[PDB]
């Protein structure tokens, strides 16, 4: 099934050397950790904050035992940006696009105490205002992506257009047959749209279809096949027709 973790972290393994680890006290928000070939640890999304982020790091040290970890931001929000803070501190590399870091960057200018005030109960509350969430060390165009080559396996980081948030990347892992969709991939109903294009977001989805993908992750809940794509295309043009 799973292996518990501390601050409600869960990890479970869904192939050989792919876990999704998932942040059950913030929005059971999903974190892809894969190891490479190579001994490469590549770790996709984060947990809100720095007690989720340095358990979630623990737990790769101590199971994976990486030579190097890199980590990839899929947009700005804390399922996203949360564990720079930790993944640096613990040495890793962490990536993303520009306009993530510059959307971090500006919401990092709002006030936080406001900001905090729609969590749940004060223990997380007090979480979040002591982690200060940063942007990633290295960036790239977010229309150009990133292509990752750990000797010979490739990772590769794109844009699909705006649905989920302007910024939204997903991960392909093609050896793997490994689609992390991340929070743009939303199969019964969208979900916080205050940062979303709707109007968008069914044709960013098409663009999902030509991965060659046995699984695919969402940012948040059980993970499925590349029918979960056909399934967030409905939903999203459902969506677009409530809206006229
Ligand atoms: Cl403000
Ligand atoms: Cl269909
Ligand atoms: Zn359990
Ligand atoms: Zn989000
Ligand atoms: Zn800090
Ligand atoms: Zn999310």
């Amino acid at each position: 099934d799973h292996v518990d973790l501390p601050y409600n972290l869960t990890a479970t393994k869904i192939d050989s050397d792919v876990f999704v680890v998932t942040d059950r006290d913030f929005y059971s928000s999903n974190v892809l950790v894969a190891k490479m070939l190579d001994g490469t640890v590549v770790i996709v999304s984060s947990p809100f904050e720095n007690l989720g982020t340095q358990t979630l790091m623990d737990w790769v040290a101590k199971t994976m035992k990486p030579k190097k970890v890199v980590a990839i931001n899929t947009h700005f929000h804390l399922d996203g940006t949360g564990g720079n803070e930790i993944y640096k501190k613990m040495g890793a590399e962490t990536w993303s696009s520009d306009l993530t870091k510059q959307l971090r960057l500006e919401e990092n200018k709002k006030d936080r105490i406001k900001a905090a005030e729609f969590y749940k109960n004060e223990d997380l509350k007090r979480r979040i205002l002591s982690s200060h969430p940063v942007p990633a060390d290295n960036v790239f165009d977010l229309k150009q992506g990133k292509v990752f080559s750990f000797s010979n396996e490739l990772v590769e980081v794109s844009f699909p257009g705006p649905a989920h948030s302007p910024d939204n990347v997903v991960v392909y892992f093609p050896k793997k047959k490994l689609l992390f969709g991340g929070c743009m991939i939303k199969p019964k109903e969208l979900g916080y749209l205050g940062d979303a294009n709707v109007k968008a977001w069914p044709d960013s989805a098409r663009r999902l279809k030509k991965f060659d993908a046995k699984i695919v992750i969402p940012g948040h809940g059980e993970w499925g096949g590349p029918e979960m794509v056909n399934k967030t295309i409905k939903v999203a043009e459902k969506a677009v027709g409530e809206m006229r």
